[PDB]
């Protein structure tokens, strides 16, 4: 139904923007690692 | 309303997407570049 998959997207959508988030976080650690030296 | 906001976040949601995407990329390719010399 579209309901119950309004609801199930979200979920999808939600753990994934959480992985970007924290995937994109580590990222730019190591990349202002080394900019110091 | 339920409905309304259903449409209303996967919009947002799918905006947010596309761009960590475009993003994570031109991260990627910055550092990779680096990578090779």
């Amino acid at each position: 139904e579209k309901t119950n998959l309004e609801i199930i997207i979200l979920v999808g959508t939600a753990v994934i923007a959480m992985f970007f988030w924290l995937l994109l976080v580590i990222i730019l650690r190591t990349v202002k690692r080394a900019n110091g030296g």
